[PDB]
């Protein structure tokens, strides 16, 4: 089996993504941020669904913590074949009110983590001509968003990322490409009002729902396939028509 | 089981398409021009193969032609679920020395015939609420290329068509979306001798390899499967790294 | 002085471009479809222009046109591709006739214009050719299956025609311009302006034919020749990517 | 008159912006950065030349030298209706051979800086009701470049801002937008020895020549006249053909 990291493996997309790759015939291992007290409790919920993962904690902020964790997933499960940089976060604020703090928090977790994640694997990659690297950006990299200088700074920023390292090790049977969602139907987007949904969210949607998290996660698999060997630089939107160009 | 119409799915990377939906499970039907010579002997060799398909004669650049095809499709075979408007030619000559006539075949052929092949199948889908429209484009409408003013405008137009028709449906279930693939290795281009190959072709393709068109079709049936259905309005690149964006 | 045609040149965003690139020093030529009023009124305003009956759709109506101007005005300098219709219905209704007028007025017509200018401009080492698209080529619109596949088709021409001949000193782009002032928008009742049109637009206006004028002027000055192949969005915000 | 900060305005391609929103009429402010010993002499000059510039001290990396050098320049000078954001570097390195000394460095750099500058100026644009915020990429923001993940990054995620602030501001009569320039004749671009730049550089530009940093400026100057309001969160390719899509 391929071995596949999913960084924030745990969250809201995170999970889709890693319940898919493993049903997919992956061996999963996910990481947990320093926030995340509860990945006992998500390790033992997982396995009563009919699934083994292991768990490592990181803070892909920093370049030690990510060196570090891929060190010790290499040594205890082995070479890291698939890495899909999911982790991220927002700090919304319109550039009348935000801060550096939080420009910071968004750039280094969200942009630095793709520097710091992929680094410690690409060598094994290229050294044995087979990986996939898959970056989760967002709809809204593409077309900017009101409160997301930082955000859309960021998930953008990934894309260019992208595209060199693909340029880099394409020759070496390694793909590299973005992923850029629209709304999903995790946690913090279904908990928003209804009469927000209705008038706010959905009318942007041309196909007139949420995507689903497996959905994404669907695509996170076929890029990942050993027959998606030919995509490669590439920025694939799922966003059920909110952004076309 | 959904039914599949493939348009120049008798050769080439119609085939390949063609191939991969009947093994998706889909029930497949190809189009032919009306001049080819081999409908039966093809049939035949497939389903030596284990591959039951029609085939239907049309001309994709008469819309009379299109209308008529689909109404037998419909009669004999049943509703038409998926739809891969794959029918192109090429007519390759500069600005300078390129004539009206060959300006036309390209623009009838390749972009004419995404009108005249899905306006007679799309009410049905809406009706049904699911459809997949998928739209083989190429590199070369993306970056264009000399002698390709005719082919790039066809191609390019083709995504125009795309965006415009996946807003109209969207919220109906059908998805319309775009396939831009860069060298494949068909007859034509597997043709080329090899020192050609090698010093012309390869080195415009990052990945170092010209692409299989079993790949393009993966991609063609990711996009046709039941959870593909918040990708619209996309055009997806699957060229080696040899354009970006 | 350059000499430029401007497709469509008469009404609306051409009569704009028109006025502005004869502002900034061109010998500006019109085409339409089948003068002497808006002639006579331009000249009384103290600009000389020409105007020639064409049919953008018909090759042959092109090639002739181009004939006149040279014999008249001299040889085409800048070529800018405004001519362009709609027939907007949505694809369950879209007949054959409405496809094709469309396709062949705002498609064909580009390269029906620009096939008998380009290679004057090649052999002397310079030109400049504007095609004029739409945001609409770029985000596609409900009922425009049509008129986005001619406009996304024409950037596919800038494409492939700008590396045919960047090397020898023409550039050719596509603009693509959002909601502008014209006669047939401004028509519109300031409350459906307000309450439809105006909240696509963060710039919160329709934009100036002036304005899409003025960025037509740029590509076409002497300052703009490492620009080519591009499609330059002009929406007031409507669309990013 | 309007006033116009230029970052890195005594730079190559700063330099000539710098010149040619002075020849427009603007009054024109440059930054020099912490290494710059010559701010002196290039006021000399520049003015011998025929042109007056005031210059400020600042570290484009820096939050609080951004926020300091601002109210300096708005204390002395007066509010500011025009920022370029030019500064930026290059450490290129394959990501195998990069650290994260050099990938933090560029980030700072290249894109902290479109923050640090950024924010303290458009307050007094949206009151007044006017602004030009111009932000200078690169066509390897585009396609990517192998040796140039951090920078890649950096130019793209610009970009991403570039949007986002656009969106917030539209309404107050302030323009975001992108330039990403190709190759350029500066100073570093043309010591490239010629055999580089016959056989690697110029075959990669339709033009088959560099790009004037005249060009450049005047393209800038476009976006920054009083014409331009109705372009916003563009993106705006000064490439020479190199780049399309
Ligand atoms: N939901 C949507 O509609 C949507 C749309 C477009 C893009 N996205 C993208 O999807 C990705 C996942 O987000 P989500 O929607 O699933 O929200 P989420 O549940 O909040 O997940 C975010 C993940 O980021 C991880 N994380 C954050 N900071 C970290 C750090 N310093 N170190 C390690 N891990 C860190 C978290 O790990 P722990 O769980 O271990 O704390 C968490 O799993 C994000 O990149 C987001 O930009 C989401
Ligand atoms: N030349 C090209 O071919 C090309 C192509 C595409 C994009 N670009 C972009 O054009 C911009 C200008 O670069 P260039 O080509 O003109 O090269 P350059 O002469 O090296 O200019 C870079 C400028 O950045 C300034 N700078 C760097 N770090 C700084 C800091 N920490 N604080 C303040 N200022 C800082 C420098 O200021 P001092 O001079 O005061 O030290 C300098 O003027 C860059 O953003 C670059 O990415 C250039």
């Amino acid at each position: 089996k391929r071995i596949a990291v999913v960084t924030g493996g745990m969250g809201g997309l995170g999970e889709a993504v890693s319940i898919r790759l493993n049903d997919a015939g992956h061996r999963v291992v996910v990481t947990y941020s320093p926030n995340n007290t509860g990945a006992d409790r998500w390790l033992t919920e997982m396995h009563a669904a009919g699934r083994e993962f292991h768990a490592y904690p990181v803070d892909v902020a920093d370049h030690d913590s990510c060196q570090q964790c891929i060190e010790k997933i290499v040594r205890d499960v082995g070479p890291v074949d698939i890495l899909v940089n999911n982790a991220g976060i927002t700090r919304d604020m319109t550039l009348r009110k935000l801060d550096k703090v939080n420009w910071d928090a968004v750039i280094r977790t969200n942009l630095d983590s793709v520097f710091n994640m992929t680094k410690p694997v690409c060598d094994g990659m290229v050294e044995r001509g087979w990986g996939r690297i898959v970056n989760i950006s967002s709809v809204n990299g593409s077309k900017g968003s009101v409160g997301q200088t930082n955000y859309a700074a960021a998930k953008a920023g990934m894309h260019g990322f992208t595209k060199s390292l693909a340029l880099e090790i394409a020759r070496k049977g390694v793909t590299v490409n973005t992923v850029s969602p629209g709304y999903l139907a995790t946690k913090m987007v279904t908990a928003i009002p209804q009469d927000i949904l209705d008038t706010k969210i959905l009318p942007q949607i041309p196909a007139g729902r949420l995507g689903k998290p497996e959905e994404v996660a669907a695509l996170v698999a076929y890029l990942c396939s050993e027959e998606a060997g030919f995509v490669t630089g590439s920025n694939i939107a799922i966003n059920g028509g909110q952004h076309m160009h």
